[PDB]
């Protein structure tokens, strides 16, 4: 599914991502746009042999299991297929566990190059939320 900019804006808000460890919902729907482009089909394989799965291109090496990450964790105890689904249900609930983790959204390389520090709020400006 590929997402409109507002529509994923109310997804998220509903699944409880506003201000999620400080984090506006703006923050979450730049780091969607340069991750995925809202299209939660997105997959991308990485130099070490690990895949970024879903609207916020979630990583099998730590995060999900792919079936051909070798010593890799499952820290979401999901399949990583569970990443691209219509419903991002399973892609909201592991990411906060994600951004739980230290170092904040700075997980999101996209993020951190393109969002972090910018008028993240323009991404939900219009919508009705
Ligand atoms: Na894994």
């Amino acid at each position: 599914k590929v997402f409109g900019r507002c529509e994923l804006a109310a997804a998220m808000k509903r699944h409880g991502l506003d201000n999620y460890r400080g984090y506006s919902l703006g923050n979450w729907v730049c780091a969607a746009k340069f991750e995925s482009n809202f299209n939660t089909q997105a997959t991308n394989r990485n130099t070490d042999g690990s895949t970024d799965y879903g609207i916020l291109q979630i990583n099998s090496r730590w995060w999900c299991n792919d079936g051909r990450t070798p010593g890799s964790r499952n820290l979401c105890n999901i399949p990583c297929s569970a990443l691209l689904s219509s419903d991002i249900t399973a892609s909201v609930n592991c990411a906060k566990k994600i951004v739980s983790d230290g170092n904040g959204m700075n997980a999101w390389v996209a993020w951190r190059n393109r969002c972090k520090g910018t008028d993240v709020q323009a991404w939900i400006r219009g919508c009705r939320l």
